[PDB]
């Protein structure tokens, strides 16, 4: 039930933030936030986040991109695929006042249970196989070229790669403004609703 024709698949660490996941996944702040399952528990960490090295934060341009693309919902959907913890991802979005109500997060699992973001290829294949997903525009951003190809390979495996834009850049080097132009240039109904 529903139609999703245009999907933006985003890695989190090093893509939306300025730090590759290897240098954050085991950090005290990421471990502390991992178990914080409510807004109230997460928000207590905002001060420590704000005092953190700027590399770990959501970058200014990624924040603006997420906020802009959120306004294109439901014509465009955002899917975050990450080996990091769901509650760390939600916390950072909340710290930056980014609404995540409609963003789908495929994160690491809890404990010994494996989560969907631990296998990016399978995460994309599973998402494309949902009955509401239809062919159309695909944007994929990852700072790990291998990971990025894993998500690309998932689109290929499902026959959903006819109109893909794939961006692999070093953290802090993503051209989110250009990617927003790419969405609007390739999603007719998106740009029709955007013009009010
Ligand atoms: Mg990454």
């Amino acid at each position: 039930e529903g139609r999703v024709k245009n999907i933006v698949y985003l890695n989190f660490d090093g893509t939306i933030t300025g730090a590759h996941g290897k240098e954050v996944i085991s950090s005290p702040l990421c471990e502390a936030l991992s178990t914080k399952a409510t807004f109230d528990e997460r928000m207590r960490y905002k001060n420590e986040y704000d005092a953190s090295d700027n590399k770990i934060k959501i970058t200014e341009n990624a924040k603006n991109f997420l906020q802009d693309v959120n306004k294109l919902h439901p014509q465009v959907k955002i899917v975050i695929i990450s080996r990091n913890h769901e509650n760390y991802i939600k916390a950072l979005l909340e710290f930056e006042n980014i609404d995540h109500r409609n963003i789908i997060i495929y994160p690491r699992g809890v404990g010994n249970t494996i989560g969907p973001g631990e296998d990016k290829y399978k995460a994309v294949v599973s998402h494309e196989e949902k009955p509401e997903c239809l062919p159309g525009f695909r944007l994929i951003c990852d700072d790990d070229e291998v990971d990025g190809e894993e998500m690309c390979n998932g689109l290929i495996h499902t026959g959903r790669s006819q109109l893909v834009k794939f961006h692999n850049e070093k953290p802090g080097q993503f051209k989110w403004g250009e990617y927003f132009k790419e969405i609007l240039t390739n999603c007719d109904i998106a740009v029709k609703e955007y013009l009010n």
